[PDB]
Parts: structure tokens; sequence; C-alpha cells
């Protein structure tokens, strides 16, 4: 057991006015890792207030004096990242050979990159004419808020908070009732590294509460959401209804993986199962629909049982685990629920479809690595977002076609094609509805590179110079030198 | 009267299969200028299907290709001018020495802008190593949906539509019920032009109706709404609720004009003149608080009164008329609302506060120049906006005063400084919460200028190359050629 | 027989005061087209005052002014594309085939282009603390020169003029005394679109004279020159002794066509061809050193050999014609010269190697399209450019090697590969040190893609939005509002 | 000290010149340390192990060039004083100026440009369906800058920063008057991670290592600052030998224009920061100070008393604001100019001779010294003296003032004081200079682009776009369609 989590609000931990809490617990072992307080109404309040208060504070300072202190955060997490990351993989049973690698390294590799950018946001300049030109200003939103979802907690809290904290604005940021505990440590981080008191805030709760509140505050200038596309569309409505808050969304997807006839099988099947059976399938843009060449589909089948048989379900702690039990056990239920609607629906089970029982597994909400053939495009697995270990495979015939299918979702966020020919790889890539997609790979997301989802997948983008742009408002100035003339 | 007004979808006028009709009325003398079908919901399905058709021609011509396509519609409109501002004058009340120089003069300007910079709109490339690069494409949205306003019909659907099509989207554009006629006269221009059936279609209706199943639609990738804050409110909403659609607003305002301590009085006059009852004061961007030092409010308030009474109100074809009738007789009864609000709570009627009365006025819906003073924060003429002839003197003291006071609003669409002083002028305006601000000056609203609102005025931009990438949306592709490594 | 070419200078044309005329001979018949006025040192500082005068003239327009002037042009130049043709086929012996269809179109194109980037030209602003801010300008540089080659007369006099003109400079225009004529009859379309008198200025007349005379003046500040490496450096040295000029060069290359081992013969025959003999092999960028696999050169050398006797010299005029003779017979000369050196230094003469003879030939520059093969990378042929249709075919045997070999050239203007291999082919492009890369095609030059060599091959750039920007100068502004610190 | 070698891949080396010069200490005259100078076949070993370096450099992620180079930064901040007291040693520039300006300011770039390096992106062009441009900004290899005596080590970085930022390796040749601080950059730059051959250091005279680099085959680029003269004969020796990118930053005659409404004393204080800071020795300066005439006496009184408040002295004195000048040669060229202004007719408003008495007799010191009633035809007033020397002109109207401003071959900087908005941005506008404050004078932020118009430059330094002309662009068309031959 941890001692009790508090709020973080203005660079100290403090109680919640709400008088409620609620327990976050070990995935891997049902224990109960700490007692957490739920911020309410008034906290939220009180957490905004402070954040306008370091947010001018932090907008008053030099853009390398604002560059330094993140790049000092950066550091520290550097130092910290394995003890983070084993922190991660109590909070959400994902493997440490995964957290150790990924999550704190890719969310401090996003920090780092906005950090360098600070001195580069710059606004323009337009001529008119001899008396009269426009300049702008990117000036910073004020008070935005960041909620996260349970997958990625502190990567999430890091691809938010970077931005936001360089383009000049504070964040107050509300972490996943499942996984608070990173969050809470970050905050303590960016304090350390010199943050103005303030300036990053967070408060843990639950989502119909503390969550909701922040949505309807009317001093947020923007939410910042990530999570599934249903409680995606919520938030929307209840920022817009209140106070008309600007909006970014990052949400799930049914992203096709496709496999050209010129491909070889090994690498697609690779690709394939790190597209599908990383964090133990719990990740937005897992391609979750493999579309493999009718001529090719037995072999594909063949070399994806081989893979399969080789994961490594066990210790999180180990480093030869690669697979893990899911979040919870509400969300394996639903998960067991999607594998009984394929076999129903008549889709052929090629490996996987149960529950893990016996000694470490049955505290844990442990599914087998599943994977479904003879897939159709009307089958529930195919349609809808499992957000498990799921893969469905689904036979194609020619270019065309594939491309059809793969388009014919109202999901959007990523997409792949695996083929060694030039014209077929642009070709195809450019002809597919997605915000991010992979050529002969899959997953990576370099600080750079902007991502986010066509379609119901997302509004807005992470990451790349964008984002950076996009946590400021453009402000027009038009400095009238010549005589101004009324006609009244 | 005009013969019964049609849906115009896929190059050609359509009959709509609603069975619904509305009147537009002439508010100069309330006579019906025209009966006007309605779109229903299969008339939105036909013209999203027409708008998806027409979308892939013009996204696979060359850009230079769509360049002249929007060049020659430029070209129509310039040579219609006087005959679209003579029908956009019956339909709005505006004054013909209004929309002859301003409404198709600037809409044109902005359409010709974004022509200009078709061939210009890049995507990126990004080295991650030797052997792995990123690439950007921006991709058109696909089918969008413009939702009009009253004030400036034709003007706002140029707006709208010209950085659509720029772009490589197919719009669907729904004008306001009040002023729906000029919109249908700039799809045929556009379809004169050469532009490809269904990538401008335009559906009449009200908002209710037709705009709500626009917002529903789930093959639209975008709203852009012009309108009321509350009206804005549900539109982002339901646009969330059905699709998760990427959203554009521009609200309403209740603008600060700042007359510093230094300013001259005859300038500042005119430009508060300027900013209150151009267009009858049915402009969003209105100066309609205006800021006072104590010392010089006597004086200004005569320098007003002096004004006021040149103000030429009559026939709205005549060469000297430069005031209207407001857009519609409901309007007016709120506006007359509004001004007895400000009589019970007290403020000063300097001038007007009636309706015009005798030969020619009687049967339009005609509203006095109306000037309150010894206004307060929190009197409702000061906290709401009116959208008539109504402009709200206040006395100030201190420059930090003014600005809290200024700034003191959920609105920040724009704001103004008179100053002659080179640091007040920019110190003043760079601490002003609003997106669109003149320095001695009101009004001007060049094509290359970004302009929109904070706070509850809006979300997003028109305008500027910043908007013609908002109709885009960013696909990052990761070309991988090292090898791929799977860790199971 | 034409009048007298004289100069063009505010406008209209001029007659030169040097005292001094030369000839330009008809290739195809070694007839004297025109007797053309040479611009002595008096001419070229009545040229630089008309400028000066003109320039401010253009820049106090506004830009959508400029715009549109740019975009008459550009229709006139459409409507005339034929007669210019004519004219540049009479004086450079392009065949009509290419001139009616590449030299005026793509000139136009560029023209076109920057026409509708002008509103898009824009300053910065940068904010360094709340009391101080930086804003930058792009002014124009005022008068600049550009010197033109021979081989693309107009359509370097408009890649050079359109962003000069567009970024607000005037331009005086020194065309090849080898072809004046077409940079005049642009001259005078220029001033019937509307461009201000002195904004473009034409003089004809010799390097050693007139060029060096616009060089070294010291009221031209940027001087933009394509032509031989060699006459290249001497310009850029003139430059910099006189008046520290901006300085631009397009010179020549020997740029290598790079055949993969997977590639499809006919395909890589195909762009070779295209490669040397368009424009009879007097194209900066062709690709004159061949790099073909050991294992296939034997086959490569046959489907060339086919296709070389495919090759249709004739009628300058008739549609099938598609091969010319050269500008003129002292080049014909220099590229016979180096034809008896790669006989004599080994290389093995596969086709070609001598004039055109008979009935239609005997009277003209032509020089047969020409093959050597079994060349080695001493040899002068493969060092040096030759500017005729003489293609030196290398054989390789690893990729490693090739990339190398492709390198080791003091010239870097140009490079391509021929691979349907995804890796392979962006592998290798990003390795060769060249501005302008191929990719299974050769030549194509969209206005959109700035081009220009590494090496000995240029400085900057041509096309593109960067040309634009180079075209004018940075100017940095800092507002310091808060009260300035003497240490004295 | 110890006799000073050269800095080639990592490590210092002897030079095989057999040649060497000596810098002198300005302050004392005595010999500060002897210098070996890098010859023909040591630029060319500068080359080859520049090449090497430049390879590994630019195989890294930018995120690991970034991290390098702000290493660099780290040391730089913490052995500030170090190096500040070896550059005032070495050009004469008080420790007040040094240990707050030349490092601040040359290390604020470095780490400017460091953040800035995950941000160089190409383009992508979508021409057709079937085709597709994309651009790289890719290093252009090799690069030479050669450096001016007045503030030694911060050309170093201001050159050498988005030089390796862009993935580029930087030959650095300092001036021969001030060598010593580019050496010690040199080993600072390795010490924090940078590859060896990245940054080498070839301390020499202009006229044989400067040319032997601009000569030199294989590099890309010059980057020069230093006088017009010098700067016509690199341009020219660049070109004629292989055709190489050239950068320019030369000296100014710039103008600082008051208005009319200007406050006097705030005038003043401007007037005095562009004139006298560095003993004058600054390419920006204000040197053509314009006053109105209605305010010429009472300007003349302000800036009378503020001079009389200059402290000469112990160059390692708080309290000291002016030095002596880099060198004697250079002293005796001002005095030269000084002697014109009096025989052309211009009023000596103070100073004008060099300054006397123990701990200055032995030091190249010149008294800071106004000129006023100046015209327009005087050598004082064409001629960029690179002293402490101010000339005052009077003007009667707006138009006036800009033309005369405007009235030069330089066009380095300018500036205006003025309350007014208008008159403000009305003027600057019509200024034919790269460099513009207003109410305000010699601030160079790294984001700020900065250069010269006309005889005063080519290209500019600093800002974003200073880090992309460090890179040259490449075109790539990927044709996915069938290829068509007309033959
Ligand atoms: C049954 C019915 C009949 C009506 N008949 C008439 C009539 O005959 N004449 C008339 O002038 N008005 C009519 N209205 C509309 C009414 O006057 C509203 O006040 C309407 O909002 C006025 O639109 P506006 O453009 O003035 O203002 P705003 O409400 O700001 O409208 C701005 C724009 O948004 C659209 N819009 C408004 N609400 C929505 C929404 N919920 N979803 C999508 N788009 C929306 C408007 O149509 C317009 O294009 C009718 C409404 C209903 C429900």
């Amino acid at each position: 057991r941890m001692a009790e989590q508090q709020l973080y609000i203005h660079g100290k931990f403090v109680a919640a006015t709400s008088g409620k809490t609620f327990e976050t617990i070990n995935p891997a072992t049902g224990e109960v890792l700490a007692t957490v307080q739920a911020a309410g109404r008034e906290d939220v309040d009180r957490a905004v207030k402070s954040a306008q208060q370091g947010q001018k504070v932090w907008a008053a300072m030099s853009a390398m004096a604002r560059s330094r202190i993140l790049r000092k955060a950066v550091d520290i997490l550097r130092e910290r990242n394995d003890e983070l990351a084993r922190l991660e993989t109590l909070d959400t049973g994902k493997p440490l050979s995964e957290t150790a690698a990924v999550d704190i390294v890719t969310g401090a590799d996003v920090l780092e990159y906005y950090a360098g950018l600070i001195p580069a946001l710059e606004g323009s300049q337009i001529p008119l004419r001899d008396s009269s030109f426009v300049y702008t200003r990117r000036e910073p939103l004020g008070v935005v808020a960041g909620i996260g979802a349970w997958n990625y907690p502190i990567q999430i809290a890091l691809w938010k908070s970077a931005p936001a904290l360089a383009a000049g604005n504070a964040m107050i940021f509300k972490p996943s009732e499942v996984t608070p505990l990173t969050a809470l440590k970050l905050a303590e981080i960016y304090r350390e590294a010199g943050l103005p008191d303030g300036v990053f805030n967070v408060l843990p709760g639950i989502g119909a509460e503390t969550g909701q509140y922040l949505t309807e505050h009317p001093d947020i200038a923007k939410i910042s959401f990530t999570g599934g596309v249903a409680s995606g569309k919520k938030v929307m409505a209840n920022s817009a209804a209140s106070s008309l808050k600007e909006v970014t969304m990052e949400l799930g997807g049914k992203s096709p993986l496709i496999i050209a006839e010129d491909a070889n099988l090994d690498l697609a099947a690779d690709i394939a199962m790190m597209a599908n059976f990383y964090s133990s399938g719990q990740v937005c843009t897992n391609g979750t629909r493999v579309f493999v060449p009718a001529k090719f589909k037995a072999e594909f089948e063949h070399k994806i049982l081989e893979r399969v048989g080789r994961i490594r379900a066990g210790d999180l702690f180990a480093d030869d685990t690669n697979f893990g039990p899911l979040v919870s056990f509400p969300h394996r239920q639903n998960v067991l629920r999607y594998i009984e609607s394929g076999k129903s629906e008549g889709a052929r089970l090629l490996c996987g479809g149960d529950v893990l029982k016996g000694e470490g597994f049955d505290n844990g909400a442990w599914v087998a690595p599943t994977v479904f053939t003879d897939c159709t495009d009307d089958m529930t697995i195919v349609r809808e977002e499992i957000f498990g270990p799921v893969m469905s495979i689904l036979s194609y015939d020619d270019e065309a076609e594939v491309i059809r299918r793969a388009n014919a979702t109202e999901y959007g966020l990523a997409a792949g094609v695996v083929t060694p020919d030039l014209n077929r790889a642009h070709r195809i890539i450019h002809q597919l509805e997605a915000g991010i997609c992979w050529i002969n790979s899959w997953g990576e997301s370099p600080a750079e590179m902007p991502v986010g989802g066509y379609k119901h997948s997302g509004i807005g983008r992470e990451n790349g110079v964008m984002t950076l742009q996009s946590y400021t408002q453009v402000k027009s100035i038009q400095v009238e030198m010549g005589p101004f003339q009324s006609i009244f």
C-alpha cells in the first residue's frame, strides 16, 4: 500500500474539499495501491484560480526562461525513468519491458521537443499600404484542461502538458480514475524543475464529476481529451454548451493494416503482431483489421500462429514478460463479450479467446492473445473498437477493393501498408482516410510528427510544430497611421 | 416579387422534396420579396452525395486549375457587383452605398486571395534517421458545411466558401432564412466560372430543420457557423453528438473602444461613429462599449450628438443614404426591448431611442441612431450584444482600470484604442482579450488578416493563410526503410 | 527580314547610344535573323534610373494590384503562345514541337504561380518581453539584374523576372547575345498588361560589355545569372568588386542517371533518351552520365540504339520533328571537339559522332545524336559538360560504387534514379549531391519546386516560395516600450 | 601564456607552416601569446578532419545534436567569468562588458539554435494523384567562418551555432588580433561531446590562412565578418575558386534620428550607448546622430555631461566602462580620422586625443570624441571609423533627415527616438537598413535576423532563417505514373 494520494494545487499536495475518495487497484494482483482524493466542484474552482495566477507569472518570463525549466523537468524524467515506469506498471498492468522503454522515454521526448521550440513561436506582419500594416501575436489561451486516459497515463499527461506549457498556458490535468498515480509524480517533478506554482495542477477524480466540472468551468479556455469515441462526443458537447471552449480530441480507431501481394510475410506478420498485441492490445492506433491477399492468407495465418505462441505472459517486472493483464475486470468483460460475438457471428477462431487461469493469473484480468480469421466487413468484431488483444484477419482480392474496405468505417485514426514497391506504398497510402500512416512499420510516433484522427477518431492533432501553435490564439492588430475617414 | 426559389444542387436549381417554404421580407417596405423552398432531410442527403462526387473531381484537378476557376468567379463578381448589391439591399435593408462598395467587393477580395494561394499549400518533410523519414499531406476534409448569418449574406458565403474550395473541399452552404437570395446567385456564378457540379450547393431553410440536418449528417466533416452566441452553442453541441465534426464559430461580441487621455476627440468620435452605426449597427465587431476619460466625457458626448445629427436615413438606393432599417421587424422588436432596458436601468438617453416615423419610414423596420451615456458595467445594454444602432458610453479614470473593464466580459471578438502615443497604443492592445484589434481605426478586415473571437465570441478563425490550412487535415506518413523489429 | 531590334527602356523601344550592333543567326539556315543594338555604359545607366523610378510606382501599389497585372501578362502569354514559340524556334533552333509545348507554357506557369503568392508575402513578429517586441518587413531589394542564357531564352526571362517583380522589384534583363529576340517581345507584353514603365527593361548586348556593366553598377542590388560554370564564376567575382551585390547563379552540370539492377530497361532507356536528347542536348539538367549495371549494359545499349534510330530531325516547324540543330555554329564546333576527344581517349562510339549532311541540313548547325559507351570516369566527355547531344554510358557493379562515382564531380545540378523499389529509390536519392532529383522520370520542373545546384553548379535557387522571399531583404524592427538604460 | 597551437580533430596540434604571430595586450603593449599560423597544408588537414566529423555529426539524431550543443551552453555559462577575463586581455574591452555580454549573448544564440534543430523541416508538394515532390534541407558539408576582432568569442558562437545546428562542420579562423577565446571554445565543444573535426580552429593572418580557406575546393560556404575591403576580396576569391556560398557582415555608418518630440535625456542616453560601448568598436554603432536644429545646443550639453561620467581605467575594475582600442595600429587609423574631422571644419566638442598618465601611456587609448557642426561631405561622416567618434548633424524637417540618413553606401543599422506612434513606424519603414531600433539601441536577440543592406552585408545572422541558410535544398520528384518519352 502507498500513502493516501491528495490533489496537487499550486505547487503542493492539498486535501480535497469534496469529502470523496476512490481506490486505484493493481491490475496484476487486485490489491489496493492507494486511496485517492477526488476533486469536487470547489476544488476545481480553486485549481482554476491557482492556474490563472501561475499562468501570468509563466507567460511574463522570457521564452528561454520557460525553455530551461521544461528542460530541467526532462532531465529529472530521464533520471527517474525506471522508477516512474515501475509505478506505471503497478498502476496499469503493462509490462515493465514496455513502460521502461516507451512511456516516459517518449513522453519526455515530446517535452524536450517543445522546450526547444518555445523561442521559435512567432506571429506575422502584413503590409497593407505605406500608411498601415498588420501584425499578429500568438497569445496563450490562458488556463487549459487535459483529461487523460488509462492506457498511457504519464505519456498522455506529457503529450498534453508539454505543448500547453510551452505555449505559455497553465494546464489543469485530470488523469483517469483507473491510473492517477504517475500524473501526481509528474506534478512534483515540474515543481522541482522550477515551474511556477499553479502552472500544472493535477485533480484526480471520476469522469462524471471532476471531469465534467472542468468541461463546464467558465474560465477554462480549452479542453484536450483522450479516451473513447463515445466519451469523446459527450465531453465535446458539454464543453460547447457551457462556455464555447476550444477542443482537441484523440479517440479510438479500427485502423487497417494492408498487406500487399508483394510483401514478405515474415515482415507483414511481425508488423501485424506489434500492431495488435502491444500493451495487451490497449492502444488506440492498433491495426486491428489486417487485410491479407487471398492467395497468401493461409500462409500468413500460420506465421501469426507461430508468433502468438511466443507471447510471454507472466511477472510484469521480469525482463522476458511482454504481455500483461488488461487494466481492469470490467474492461476484460467487454473484451470477452466481443470475443463471444466473433464466435457467434461465424468468424473462425485461430487462437486464444479465453481468460488465463492458474497461479499468477487468477487475481488479474488476463485474456489470451486472440486472433480471428475468415472475417467479414459486417461482423461486430470488425466494425467496433475492442481495445483488447483481438486481431481480425480479412482476405481481399485487389487493390481498389482493399482501399474501399479500409476506408469504409467511421473511424479514421491510423493505417499502414506493407510493400517493397515504391509506387504501391505511396499510391495506397495517399488514398487512405487516416491521420497516422505507416509504411513497412507500425506504432512509431516521433515528437515532430503531428498525430490524430480523421472522421470519428478525433479533432485536432498532437505533437509537431502545429500543436504548439494550436495552444495559442491569434490576435490580429492593425496599425492605421493614415487619417481615419468617417462617412457620417 | 420573384418566382419560388429552389434549392441549388449539383450545378442546377432543383425543387425541394420537403413540401415546406418560407418568405423573405423587404425590411424597407414589409413586402414579400420571394417565397423560398426549404431543404428537407432527404434534400440534404442528396446535396451531400452530390458534394462527394464533385469534391473528387475538384481535388483531382491541378492546383492551378482550381485557382483559375476561382479567379473566373472573381471576375464575374466584379462585373455583377452592382446587380448583386441591389439584391443584397432588397434582402437586408442595408443602403446601396454600403452594399455596392463593401459586401461583394470584400467577399470577392477574399476569394481572389485564396485563389492565388492554392499552389502554396504544402505539407512538410521530417528526417528521422538515415533509414526513415516522415512527410505530411494537407488533405481536403471532403464535404464541409457553412451556415451563414443575415447581416452580410453574400460576404459571409464568400468568406466561408473561398478557403473551403481553395483547400480542395466541396461546401454545402445554408444561408440565413432572413437573407437567402444572394447565396443562390453565388451558386450560379461559381458554376458559370467552371466550378464542378456539386462543389458548391446552396440549401435555404430554417435553422431548426435544414441547419440541424447538416450538423447531424455523418458524411460532413466540418461545420463553419456564423451567428449568435446562443445558436452557436447549439450547433457545436449537435455537430459533436452526431459525427464529431471539426468546427469554426464566428459569433457576436461586445467589443470595447478605448479612447486614451491623449486622443484627439474628433478622431475618437469619428471612429466611435463608424464602430456603431455602419450597417445600422448590425456588425458583429462593432465597438458598442465606448470608454471615454471622465475629463473628456462631456465634450465627447457633444461631438457624438453632432455627428449623429449628420446621419442620413432614407431611400436605400439614393446616393446620400448611409443608414438603413434593421434586417427584419422581429429584430427591431428585440432592439427596442434593449433600449427600454437601458431606460429602466437609468442609463441616460443622449439621442435616438425610438422608431423613425413619417413618409418612407412607417413601413420599414427603422430604429433611430441611439446613444446612451452615464453607462455602467452591470447594465443589460452594456453586458449583452444588441445588434442594432445602440452606442453605450462609459466614463473611466485610469489605464489599468479601463483595461480590466474592457476585458471583464464573456465576449472576445474585437477591440480598439485611440491614441497617438507609440507605447500606449501597443501596450494597451497587447493586454486586451480580443482576436481583432484596431489602433486609430475600426472595421477594416483585410483578406490577409485572420479574424475571430476569444472566449465566447468564437472558435477558430477566418481569412489569412491559416484559414486555408484549417480547411485541410494533416496526414502524417512514415517511410520505414530499415528492418522492422518485433518484440514477439 | 526583321526590323532592327532596339533596347527597351521605360516602356518603349529606344535607340542604343553605344554605336554598336550585333547579329543573331538562324541556326537552321545560317541566315541573319536580325541586327540588334547593343547597350553601352550610358544605356545601362539610363536603364537603371528608369528602373529606379518604375520600382517606386510598382512597390507603392497594393499586393493584389501587382498580382492582377502579372496575371494579365500571363493571359497574354497564353494567347500568344504559338507566335512566341515560333520566334523562339527561329532564334534557338529548337523544334516548335518543344517551344510551343514547354518554353512559354512553363515560363508563364511560373509567372502565374508568383502572381498568386504576392499577398502571402509576410514578415514576422517576435515578443521579447511585455515591454518590447520585434517585427520584420520583407522589403524589395530595389533594382535587380537578370542575365539570361541562350538555351531557354524566354523561359529564363520569365523565371527570373516573375519572382523579382512579384517581390516588388524592377528587373533589368540582359538576354544572351545568341538569342535576344523573345526577351524584347516579353517587355512589350509586360507593358501591355499594365506593368509600370521602367519595371522590366531589356538590354541586348554582349557579356563582356552590357553584362559586365550591369554586374558593376552601384545601384543594382542583386544579380541573377544563368549560364556556364566559368562565366558564372567571373560574374560573381565582378559583382563583389563593384558594390557587394546579392547573387544567384544557375550553372551547368554533369548530372548522373542511375539505372538500378531491378529497373525495367525500356523505362530506363526512355528516361535516358529524354535526359540526353531533348533540345538537342542543350539543357543544363541533362543526365549525361548514364550509369548502367554491367549485367544489363549490352541490352541497355541495344534499347538506346533503337530509340536513337527513331529521332526525327528536319523542318523545325513540322509536327513530327523532335530534334533540332544546335543554337549556333561556334557551339557546334565545340561539341565536335568533345566528340573527337571521346574517340581519341578510347570511348566506344555507338552512334552519331558527326554533323548531319544533305539537303536541309548542310546549312544548319546539326550534330547527329551521339552515344558513347565503355566510358570511364577520367575521360573528358565524362568529366566536362558538353551541352550537345552526347550521352556517356558507364558500367557499374554495386550501389555503394555508383553513389560514389555519381558524386565524384565538381558539378551538382541534377540526378536521378530508375528503380521500382521503395527503399532503393529514397535511399540512393538521399545520398546524391545534387539539388534537383528525379525518381523514375526526368526533366519536370514544377513552379512550386525550388531548383538549383550544389557545389560548382550554382548559388541559390529558382522557383518555389523560397525564391519569392529571396528577392526581398529582411528589415528587423525592435519596438522598445520600456525605459532605456545607459551604462554611461 | 604558452605558445598557442591549432585545434584540429579534437586536439591541439602544431602548425605545419613554420610561421607564428603575436597577439598584443592593448592595455599594456605586452605580448599576450605567440600563436601558430595555419598554412595551406594545415587548412587541407582541417578540411579532411571536418569532412570526417560532419558525417558522424549529421548521422546522429536531431535531438542528439541538440543535447550536445546544450551541454556546450552549460559549460559556457559556468566558465563565463574565466572566458571573459581572457577576452578582456585579448581585446581591451572592460570586464564589465565581457562578463555581461560577450559570452552571455554568444551562448544565448547557441542555446536558441540548439532548440530549433528538431524543427528544421523540408516540404511536400502534391502535383497530381500520380506524382509529388518533397524537399530535404541538407547540410552544406564543411563551412568556414572568418571572424573579426571586436567580439571574438561572440562571433565564433554566432557563426558556429547555426552552422553546427544545421548539421555542418565549421572551420573557424579568428582574427589574428584576437585568436585566444576561439581556441577555448573549441575545447569546450569537444568537452560537450561534439564529434572530433566538427569545430576546428585555425589561427592565422587574413592574407594567408583566411585566403587558403576561401580558396579550398571542398569548403561549401564562407561566413565573413569584417571590413568592406577585406570582404570584397573574400567574396571574389570564394567565387573564383569554387563558387562558394557567401555571407558577409560588414561595417556601417548607421544613423540615429532624434525626432522633434524626443525627450533629450533619453536621446542622449541612446546616442551614448550607440557610440561609446566597446570603445566605439561595434559594427552597428549609430555614429551619425541627426538632431533637430532647435534642440541642437541642449543635446550637445546633455552629451557632454554624460561623456564626463565615462570611466576609463583598470579593465578588471568594477566601475570601468571604457577601454583602450584593440590594437595600436587600429588607434593610429582612428587618430587619422579624428585629424580629418578637425581639418575639414567640424567643431570638436570633446576628446580628440590619446589618454595620458599613469596607467594609460602604455595602452592604445583614445579619449571619447564628439564632433558637431558636421556636414554630409566630411570624411568622418561618410566613412566608418570604428572608434569612439560621434558625429552630430543638424536637420530641419522629416523628409530631409530621411534622405540624408539613406544617402550612404552603408546599410547596417538605424534608429529613431520618438514617442509618437505614427512617426516611429513611418520613419523606420523608410530607412534603408537591416537592423532598426525604436527608442533603444544595440539589442540583438537570438530570434531577430540581423545584417546589412547595400555595402553593409550579404545575408543575415540569427533568427530561424539563418539556420535554414546553413542548409541546401534538395528537391525530389516521385513519378508514380508511366514516364512518356517523345523519342
Ligand atoms: C417551425 C419554424 C419556422 C420558422 N419560420 C421562420 C420564418 O418563416 N422566417 C424566419 O425568418 N425565421 C423562421 N424561423 C427561425 C426563427 O426566426 C429563429 O429565430 C432563427 O434562429 C433565426 O435565424 P437567424 O439566422 O436570424 O439567427 P441565428 O439563430 O444566429 O441563425 C444563424 C444561422 O444559423 C442557423 N441556425 C439557427 N439555429 C440552428 C440550429 N439549431 N441548427 C443549425 N443551424 C441553425 C440559422 O438558420 C442561420 O443560418 C423558424 C423556426 C422554426 C422552428
